[PDB]
């Protein structure tokens, strides 16, 4: 039933069928210009560029902007997460979350291994495997450095080869045999590091960029530190990803990759690339995060409504959806409950439940990120931001409701003093929009809700 | 300098050049119809709707669905209320409630009686006058009855003369004789029903349909106790408001009106004397219910106006105020200038926050401000994605709340049972004000992150 | 059994042992009042200062006049003394005989020819400050502070209306004095119509009156009612008064010293000063908890808070102003039938109400918190009012928050705050769920049969 | 420089000393009568009670109620805590609090292994060894049955003998061989029956009463899991303590006991009694746990605040004391932090201590049963309950100053609702009561405060 896109070139193919992606054949500098255009493009909602001449590179190697932006096409601004994850062009919000956590009740599929791949159709070596032959985007102005990894993936395996990580983390260029970037030690990137560290080994490591489209949003999950990527979009697609062993370093990468970045890391902590294998005429994605809307909201806060939707339904609450609005900044998550939701969870008030959701997602990896929570019934659409903001003024009580949890906090959001980030300690809360009982409640006025359907039909009938 | 319409047909002629309203010639049933095609109209942000045929009285009474409800007009969604208020199609959200604002500040302009006006070329008396020759509205499928009035004006004077009232309130329909509605004593309807009903008199009162546009806004304006609204009305667009004598009750009410429906309250229903009308009437209708009518477009925009000129007053920096549609006029937003710090030193954000919910406190519109969010003036209240970004960046999820108890808005809707029944229930005022300008992280967008030669660059590429 | 004057006062504290006479000299300069702290916070007997320095034995000082006493099983003694109670009457009693007096009709008081407070004149030069104790209360005041437990009494210009008011008053020189007159009270009102005529407001200050005249002036009423009218409904007799020598106002006959003169608009004035052989002038020395603040301005106004709830028809079995919190709190207690009695509310929406109550009446600014508990708790036993507020209260729900007018003396608030008079004031909801559903009290008197009691009574007292 | 009294005959017989006992000659029933008598002795501030003769048992063995009730000696209230922890009879709440948190600094002192002792000159076994030939009091009405450890140690160690815990646990008879009680997971207690359980094989344990005095105040304290009682008895007492082998169980109890009630735990969970020893004329003591005052508040709060206090200055926070007031019924903690805090902690606000404040504790044990926690200045003795409610009524914002934190409750906490309790899931909060700057706060008016040395010192020569 899936229509899994096996990589960056059927992806672009199906937004080219859709007059979703744009080509730019006027020379782009990489120098602040193409992060520019990637940002022109999310707030103008235009669609994807392909950036075909780049100044000092040419037009050797492309870049796609806003690979998984709010798309052009009429009436499905989420089409691009929605082809990205192999639904339909017109998959709704809560289709989307809905697949990504039913995935989450299923066994992984192990990958296959694949002799050769277009990834690997040229193999640059020594000298020659130079970071300068490829485009060194500067994205924002006031950043360190040019960044290199935002929409690719990082490739690690433990020592043992027990446990494989692919993440996506911010790696930036020191020069063109070196790159730097962040192993923080909550996350897998960094533990896995620290056992290459303990036998006094660089780890091997691979950057793979514009690989097939579902995978850098499995690769922004926050999934249970068990679980690998590789097996979760196997398990996702049902289908394996088919993999082809790296040239220079004993690990597998995706045979759907444009760019195949190869090395060690050194403790010097820095990338040294041994070898850069791509694909005839690669097309390095990026990603240009920042204010509403970017693939921070569209594919990490999106995953990571669906990672709180697969842990809210493995603790049986009865969550109907649940969402990360685009407009809150990946802040907030939305939690809707079933309308028998009462019946399912029989000895409970509506402050019972949201006790009950707030105990369970602070058990979590994912609740530090939460700076609120809003309960609400799944009468409301999530995903409608007017519907949304309805809601909450006109259901959530001005004082009580309120549940509050002081601890971790995501450093980059905006809603902490300075002494609540520099602790890194703060208030998070939960705060509660749900309805007395369906009977008990007052009825909706609008079209859908205040008119019998023959009265509606007539009215579509006359104005549609 | 204001481009005042005159009345229902010079409102609809200009609707009418910016293709904003639509002719609906197939017959439309007062039962549940029109009512839908108006919520149709409001949630799809269609043309105003002209329903020229009318099950029950056909062609003869018009109806005007979505008067005043987004415009199609691309780029001006707030156009019918822009061209409501006298200014220009395109005029900002900040602008109309400046404009309100600032008429505040001036004198009233008092009104001028002429001899004769086209809503009295048809005049029915006694059993003539009965309201069942035209369209009686069920506008939603649980209501108690047709609501004639949602659009209209209810005229009412103190039995000295003194003070003249300009009021929307609801009116529904018990016969073709008789109408009924609320009379809340906290407002200027239900305190002169007060003086009324203590002389043991009837109240003579006249609802007006189908007015110069700008009337029915003043008339939602939560304006201080001693300012009538027609004197507002004249000082908003700097000229007499043309007022014609009522044919069976010693007021005077608007000559552009389409239909004027005279008669006197008895100790609450409605009893009509008299219905005059011009030619080819014209019964406009405002179907409340979820975002965005005007509810939202007239009601709550005219309260942030209010509000901004009473803050204004306080000698706040307020840049400006605004009640989101889409929060259904549960929430004020205040937005401060930039420089409010060496406009009120010295103050703290909280401290700015406190003597806001102080001023707001001492005046008539704090019960319905369920919420206040206290921003800078870098965020555009109006521009919802904007907004609820400013809110979840900005708002603490603990502090920076004041909570107020006291009167609510007992149609707010996030209030328990014991709160609506005892009238008593929170109202906040919530502080999402940045530090000072120095010490503020940049804002990472196209506008704000880019040099002006590298934008200039994209937009000539991508435009 | 009310104690017509002073001296009535003093001779039945005599007899229960609670006051002592010091014929050793004070210095009224920091030493009186150091004096009068030691005996509050010590509970010790009210003081007798016989001899002052710079007065010697012409004017006594009466010090801790309604401090805790130290009549065994009765800390409350002055206070129910001083109301015509027995010297063993409950915290309850108290506050319940006031708030009974509300409902009563005022008795208009009675014009006597004579007083003792006349039997020495001092006229013109000869009614000077100087000739009595100018007392420093506490090392940073900014002067003597003549007036903290006398009658300040004032009448509007057409006399329809007499104020009895408790307001603090310090010495200039010895004609002159000041203090303040906030708008918000009677004394600030009253003046703004002497005002609008362009006329000082004549006035008269009583000290060492009968006891229960102080409290009444501590008292919040409401607008229109009269403090003597008030205490001759609350002892049920008409109050003996007397005409000022000099000025058109009656004054009580039971007063030890009584200062006649006229306010120049904020500055006073003295004519004469009229005074019994052998004066006292009582003090009280506010500050930390328990002092006359506590005693009887807070307690007052837990019995006004206790009259107004029950005129709304609340359920309210008792209202007091602990001690401990220093006038800051306020503790509602409900009956245990009051579900019955209110039958549509919820523990929230009967705090919902009482909140709506309080906030409509004068006495609303000064609650910082109204903590809302049920009546198995005594609200005047520090341990079991903590124990209730720890066990009962939620650490984050059932609190309700209001923000307006607040007590610019009162300590739990900001500088901005204090600045716009404006902050927050909370009622906590402490209430138990219904009588059924509650768990059992574990203690001697909850946890074991009558029979079990009266057998370990009989072991061990 | 401890004064350590080593069992309970020294304890009764320094408390003569003092007039703090009295004996009851006259027959008083365990059924009600002895927790009754208790009851009025705490109420009352009474001397501990020898109930020398008790319905069913006769003269046999003895029952002293309120062991550590507050003293009848005057002007030294907390003198049973004091003397129970060899301090002086006048020692303060804060140097009690001190005396424990500074023995928390210093390493385990080991025990020793003693030939004989005084706890084994009678030994009962097989049928002799009944609960019956004891009394069995029922403490109060509501109670399921007879308490027969409220004031004793149980004694378990691990399989492998590597940690011994000595815990103060509810044990409940059922009859004259059996008795049950909570094993909650949470502690030692019930993590080391299910070592045993995993080995398929009944706990063995140790019930201990009348033990030396400081022991009941150690088995209250909620030292760190690697932590033995045994050990930190030893460091706080500057010396070992002796213990003797069990008679039909491989553990070592204290030689002080008066009885020792030797056993194995079984899971169907049930203590099965193997043997009973004693020394002649045993005294078995008892502590009825309601409302203030009772060891509930002198020894349980008490050791938790002084544990709080370890721990807060183990963070280097400002602390000069901490207490949990008997009048607040261990519900509430209060921190006092030093004058000069600021100094001390540079970068912080008063809302910023009670945030870093509220994160240290939040990483500890306790931090569950701290329903509310009060962060107020040194110029109030938290022991003082006048110018605590003070404090905290005058110096705690009644809107401001509360960092709410919800998580794990403590189940028999009063201020919980029923869901709330049903969920184990609650709110905690942290109150800012800290004035300003020393320079900036206003002066204090009272005796001590508002006058020179020479004024006070002439009215106490006056009056006193
Ligand atoms: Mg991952
Ligand atoms: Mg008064
Ligand atoms: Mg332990």
């Amino acid at each position: 039933s899936m229509k899994r896109l096996k990589d960056l070139r059927e992806y672009l193919a199906v937004l080219e069928a859709h007059q979703d992606v744009r080509e730019i054949d006027e020379p782009v500098d990489p120098h602040l210009e193409a992060g520019a255009a990637a940002r022109w493009t999310y707030e103008n909602r235009g669609p994807a560029l392909m950036l075909n001449d780049l100044t000092g590179t040419g037009r050797f190697c492309r870049i796609l902007a806003a690979p998984a932006g709010l798309s052009t096409i009429p009436g499905s601004p989420l089409a691009r997460v929605a082809l990205s994850l192999g639904l339909d062009v017109s998959a709704t919000a809560h289709e989307i979350v809905d697949s990504l956590a039913a995935a989450r009740t299923r066994e992984p599929v192990a990958p296959v291994v694949v002799d050769s791949a277009p990834c690997q159709d040229n193999v640059l070596l020594g000298d020659d495997a130079n970071l300068d032959r490829f485009p060194a985007p500067l994205l924002h102005e006031g950043d360190g450095g040019p960044y290199l990894n935002t929409w690719g993936t990082i490739i690690v395996s433990t020592p043992d080869g027990s446990f494989t990580n692919w993440a996506i983390a911010r790696v930036m260029k020191i020069d063109g045999k070196r790159m730097t970037g962040t192993f923080i030690p909550t996350q897998h990137l960094g533990q896995i590091r620290k056992l290459w560290d303990n036998l006094g080994q660089p780890m091997p490591f691979a950057i793979v960029q514009g690989t097939e489209p579902g995978i850098p949003f499995v690769a922004s999950m926050p999934l249970p530190d068990g679980i690998e990527e590789v097996g979760f979009l196997g398990a996702y697609f049902g289908e394996p990803l088919e993999l082809v062993r790296a040239k220079t370093v004993d690990l597998l990468v995706p045979a759907s990759a444009e760019i195949v970045i190869e090395g060690h890391v050194m403790p010097g902590p820095e990338y040294v690339v041994d070898a850069i294998t791509y694909r005839d005429d690669p097309i390095w994605p990026i990603s240009v995060a920042g204010e509403p809307v970017d693939e921070t909201h569209t594919a990490w806060g999106l995953v990571t409504a669906a990672e709180a939707l697969a842990l809210l339904r493995a603790a049986k609450l009865p969550v109907a959806t649940a969402w990360m609005p685009f407009e809150a900044a990946a802040h907030w998550l939305i939690v809707c409950l079933t309308e028998d939701w009462r019946e399912r969870m029989p000895g409970l008030s509506r402050d019972g439940i949201c006790l009950r959701i707030s105990q369970v997602l602070a058990a979590t990896r994912i609740e530090a990120m939460m700076t609120r929570v809003f309960v609400l019934d799944d009468d409301v659409d999530p995903s409608d931001q007017t519907e949304l903001a309805w809601a909450i003024a006109t259901r959530v009580s001005p004082a009580h409701g309120r549940l509050v949890r002081h601890g971790m906090i995501n450093p980059l959001a905006g809603c902490y003093s300075a002494e609540e980030r520099r602790l890194g300690y703060g208030p998070k809360a939960v705060l509660n929009g749900l309805l007395p009982p369906m009977a008990e409640r007052s009825r909706r006025s609008s079209f859908r809700h205040t008119y019998p359907e023959p009265v509606r039909q007539r009215v579509i009938e006359l104005l549609a």
